[PDB]
C-alpha cells in the first residue's frame, strides 16, 4: 500500500513575561494558554491512537515551572483572584480592557459577557462573573469535560466557586512537563527544543543574512559580535531539555524556521540531528524541490521543509469554516499529494500550537476530535514521530547543499529588523551587549521583542517595550 506520512509538530513559546527587578510577570500568556493548550494538546494522544510531536522552549519550560512552583507573581491571575470588594480601579479597567481583547474571539461567547460590557455600572456580584468567566473562557478539553456544569451555570458564580477553578487550573500546570516526558517515554509523540530564549540564529551569527533575500534593506552597524552568544542559546536549550527529559535534545525548531547555512553548520556543531525550515526557503533556495522529502543538508544534518498551505489552513483558515468540512478538506489536500508523488511522501505539518484554537469554535476541540479521529481510520495516512520520519527508509532522500536565510514570515527577516523602529531595538542590543555583564542580553536577543515593535497599533505593546528596556537594563549590572 502506497502511504502518506504525517508528521504534526506544534511548537509552543512564551517569551519571559516576568520583569527582571520586581520579579512580576506583566502578562498572563503563559497561564491562559497552560490552562488551555499546553497539557491538553498532548493529553490527545491519550484518547487518540495517532503520533503528534510538541517543540518546547526552555523559556517557556522556566515558566510552567515557576507557575507550577506557586512562585509567579502574575499581576492580572491576583486581580481574578482577590474578591472584588478588594479592587482598585486599575485593576477593574484591567479586567474590562482583557475582556474587550478577546470578546469576539469564540472561547468568549458566554452570555453574561455580553450582558456585563453592555453593563454601564458592575457590582461585586458582576465583577466576581467577570473575573470567573474570564478563567472558564480559557479552559482546556480535559477539565472542560469535569467543570461542566459551572460552565453551564454561566452566571451567578461565588468566590470559592472560582478558587476551585483556579486550584483545578494549576493542578493542570503541574501535570503540564509529565504529559511530555510522557508521551516522549510511552512512544506516541516526539519532543524538541528551540534555543533557549526563541533567538533569531542567521542575525546573531553573521546580521548580513538580511540582504541574501532583501537586498537594499538598512540595518544597524553591528559594531558587536553576537555568535558566541548564539551557540549559548542552543547550549543552555540542551541542559533544559536534559533536566526535564533525562537526555540531550537531537531534534531542534529553528525559531520562526529562521535557517541560514551557518546556522546549519552550529546545529551541526552542538548535535542536532534534525531541523524543519517552511516551504518559502526551499523554493528560494533550490531548483524546483518538493516539500515531501528528507533533505540532507551537505550530509552533516537532516533537514525537512514543512507544507505552507496545509499548516496554514489550520493556522488561519479553518477556524471560520465547520468543523466537518475543515476536516474533509484537509484529507483531500493529503489524497491530492498521494496522487502527486510517484514515490511514498512525508508531509510536515509545522505551526503555533496554540494561538489559532482561540478563534476557532469551542477552542477547536471539535476539528481536531475529527482530525484525530479520521486519522485514526484512514489507513493510506501513517501519522510518525520525528523519530520514526528519521530511521523510516520509505521517504526518498536527497542532499543539497545550500539555503537562501529567512524565515517563514515572507522568506525574510523584516518582521525583526529593516525599518527604523525595529532597527531601534538593534541599536540598544549592540551597544548593551558591549556593556553586558550577566546573561539577561540573551532574554533580549528573544524574537518577540522585535516583532511587535512598530508594526502597527497592537495590544499591550507597552508591556513588551517595558520588559525589552528592563532585561536590557538589567544585562548591564
Ligand atoms: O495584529 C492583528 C492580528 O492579530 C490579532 O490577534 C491579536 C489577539 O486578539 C490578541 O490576543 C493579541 O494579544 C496577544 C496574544 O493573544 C497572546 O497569545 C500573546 O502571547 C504570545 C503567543 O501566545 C505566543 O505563542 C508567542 O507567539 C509567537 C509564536 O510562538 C512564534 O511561533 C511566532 O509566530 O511568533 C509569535 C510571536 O513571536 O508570543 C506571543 C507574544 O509574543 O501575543 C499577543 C500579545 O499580547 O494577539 C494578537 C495581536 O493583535 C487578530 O487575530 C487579527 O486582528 C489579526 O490577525
Amino acid at each position: 500500500m502506497k502511504k502518506l506520512f504525517l508528521v504534526f509538530w506544534w511548537h509552543m513559546h512564551q517569551p519571559l513575561y516576568r520583569e527582571p527587578y520586581t520579579g512580576e510577570y506583566l502578562l498572563p500568556w503563559t497561564f491562559f494558554h497552560a490552562v488551555k493548550d499546553y497539557y491538553d494538546m498532548p493529553a490527545y494522544l491519550k484518547d487518540f491512537e495517532i503520533k503528534l510531536n510538541f517543540n518546547l522552549t526552555p523559556v517557556l519550560i522556566d515558566q510552567i515551572q515557576e507557575y507550577a512552583q506557586g512562585k509567579a507573581k502574575d499581576v492580572f491571575l491576583e486581580a481574578i483572584r482577590k474578591d472584588p470588594d478588594d479592587l482598585e480601579k486599575e485593576e477593574v479597567e484591567k479586567l474590562i480592557e482583557f475582556t474587550k481583547l478577546n470578546y469576539e474571539k469564540p472561547i468568549y461567547r458566554f452570555e453574561r459577557i455580553r450582558e456585563l460590557m453592555n453593563k454601564e455600572k458592575l457590582n461585586r456580584e458582576e465583577l466576581l462573573d467577570l473575573q470567573t468567566l474570564n478563567l472558564l473562557a480559557w479552559c482546556g478539553r480535559t477539565l472542560r469535560k469535569d467543570l461542566k456544569d459551572l460552565l453551564n451555570k454561566g452566571r451567578n458564580y461565588t468566590q470559592e466557586e472560582k478558587e476551585y477553578v483556579l486550584n483545578k487550573y494549576f493542578e493542570i500546570i503541574k501535570k503540564t512537563l509529565s504529559i511530555y516526558r510522557e508521551i516522549k517515554e510511552e512512544g506516541k509523540g516526539s519532543v524538541s527544543t528551540s534555543p533557549y530564549y526563541h533567538p533569531l540564529i542567521p542575525i546573531l551569527l553573521n546580521p548580513n543574512c538580511v540582504y541574501e533575500t532583501t537586498p537594499n534593506v538598512k540595518i544597524p552597524d553591528f559594531a558587536v559580535s553576537f555568535r558566541e552568544d548564539a551557540s549559548k542559546h542552543v547550549e543552555l536549550a540542551k541542559e533544559k531539555y536534559f533536566e526535564i527529559f533525562g537526555e540531550h535534545p537531537v531534534y531542534m525548531w529553528p525559531p520562526q524556521a529562521s535557517v541560514s547555512n551557518e546556522a546549519l553548520e552550529l546545529y551541526y556543531e552542538k548535535g542536532i540531528n534534525m531541523l524543519a525550515t517552511d516551504e518559502v526557503i526551499l523554493k528560494n533556495s533550490v531548483e524546483r524541490a518538493s516539500p515531501y522529502l528528507r533533505y540532507y543538508f551537505r550530509e552533516l544534518i537532516s533537514v525537512f521543509f514543512r507544507d505552507k498551505t496545509l499548516s496554514d489552513l489550520i493556522g488561519f483558515s479553518y477556524h471560520a469554516w465547520n468543523a466537518e468540512d475543515a476536516v474533509r478538506d484537509f484529507i483531500g489536500r493529503l489524497k491530492k499529494i498521494h496522487e502527486s508523488v510517484d514515490f511514498q511522501p512525508v508531509v510536515f505539518v509545522v505551526l503555533d500550537g496554540e494561538n489559532c484554537w482561540e478563534y476557532y469554535e469551542e477552542n477547536g476541540i471539535p476539528f481536531l476530535e475529527k482530525l484525530y479521529s479520521t486519522l485514526e481510520k484512514e489507513e493510506w495516512i501513517e501519522t510518525l514521530t520525528l523519530e520514526e520520519a528519521m530511521r523510516k527508509e520509505d521517504v526518498k532522500t536527497e542532499v543539497i547543499e545550500s539555503v537562501k536565510a529567512g524565515t517563514w514570515f515572507d522568506g525574510n527577516f523584516l518582521k525583526w529588523i529593516g525599518n527604523k523602529e525595529k532597527n531601534e531595538y538593534w541599536k540598544i542590543l549592540i551597544e548593551a551587549k558591549k556593556k553586558a555583564k550577566n546573561d539577561y542580553i540573551l532574554v533580549a536577543e528573544g524574537s518577540d521583542w522585535f516583532w511587535w515593535q512598530g508594526e502597527e497599533k497592537a495590544p499591550f505593546v507597552e508591556v513588551f517595550d517595558k520588559l525589552f528596556r528592563s532585561f536590557v537594563r538589567r544585562a548591564q549590572e
